[PDB]
Order: C-alpha cells, then structure tokens, then sequence
C-alpha cells in the first residue's frame, strides 16, 4: 500500500491515552485533539439535568443522612446509574473539544445543543474556580465530582474507566 500500519500496530510508536489525560483534558487541551465524540455515535439520548448528577455521585442530604428514592429505591450501584455517568462524562469531552474546534476554524459556529452549551460554560468556570465540590453553583459542584473520579481512580477494570479507555484507543 501507500502507507504502513506501524503507528497503530507497533508499541514502540503507538501513542495511546493515559490516566492523567482526562485530568488535564478539561483544563489546558489543544485545538488539534482527535477524541471529539460525534452526535451520530454519542449516547446523548440518555441526557439529564445538572441536578441529577448528584443522584449517581452522592452529596450529603443533611447531617442526619435523610434518605431518598435515588439512594434507597434505586441505589448508585445500579447498572443504569453507570450509563448516566458514562454518557454525561463523554459530553464533558465534547464540550471542551467543540469550543476548541470553533477556535481552530472561524468559518463555523459551535453547537445549538443545550447540554453542550451548558457544559462548555461550566468547564470555562471550573478552570478558574477555587471551591470546586463546595462551589455555590450546582452545575460546577456536580461536574467537580465527575472530574474527581479520574483523579482518584487507578484501575483498568472500572465501569466508568474501562469503556472510556476502550473508546479512546488512539493507536
Ligand atoms: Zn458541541
Ligand atoms: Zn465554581
Ligand atoms: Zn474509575
């Protein structure tokens, strides 16, 4: 053929994603990234409001632990709760890459998708924010729990990390 498969088939040149990539991604990412999730393949059909993020990554309801349907009727360990983390986390990637695509090409305009518009505003605040999980903006505080997952998790076999590492196979 006209080219070789070595950059994808040989471990001496293959440049795959690292566990620290997702931690820097939402802060300092360059305008030439290739992980950009497209609406034709992204599970955006499973979308939520920023307040429901607190149902899969828990925040205290009060000092007495006053339980609710989101913890007592349908616990955080349910398989459907994991789908909601995966689909929302993949959109934090889209919202950081979509804003960069417009910076790289002034002839086009960013998404009309309210979830993309929501997350790109949160990411541009969260990079300068100092309270994080304690921030008084519900959208900032909720997104910081998602960012805190990749910062503390180091496993290969995790219901959130495994499908992301499988999708980010940039060999
Ligand atoms: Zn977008
Ligand atoms: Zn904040
Ligand atoms: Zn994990």
């Amino acid at each position: 053929g006209s080219h070789m498969e070595e950059p994808q088939s040989d471990p001496s040149v293959e440049p795959p994603l690292s566990q620290e990539t997702f931690s820097d991604l939402w802060k300092l990412l360059p305008e030439n990234n290739v992980l950009s999730p497209l609406p034709s393949q992204a599970m955006d059909d499973l979308m939520l409001s920023p307040d429901d993020i607190e149902q899969w990554f828990t925040e205290d309801p009060g000092p007495d632990g006053s339980c609710f349907n989101g913890t007592a009727t349908g616990p955080t360990a349910d398989p459907e709760k994991r789908k909601l983390i995966q689909q929302q986390l993949v959109l934090l990637l889209h919202a950081h890459k979509c804003q960069r695509r417009e910076q790289a090409n002034g002839e086009v305009r960013a998404c009309s998708l309210p979830h993309c518009r929501t997350m790109k505003n949160v990411l541009n605040h969260m990079t300068h924010c100092q309270a994080g999980k304690a921030c008084q903006v519900a959208h900032c505080a909720s997104s910081r729990q998602i960012i805190s997952h990749w910062k503390n998790c180091t496993r290969h076999d995790c219901p959130v990390c495994l499908p992301l590492k499988n999708a980010s196979d940039k060999r």
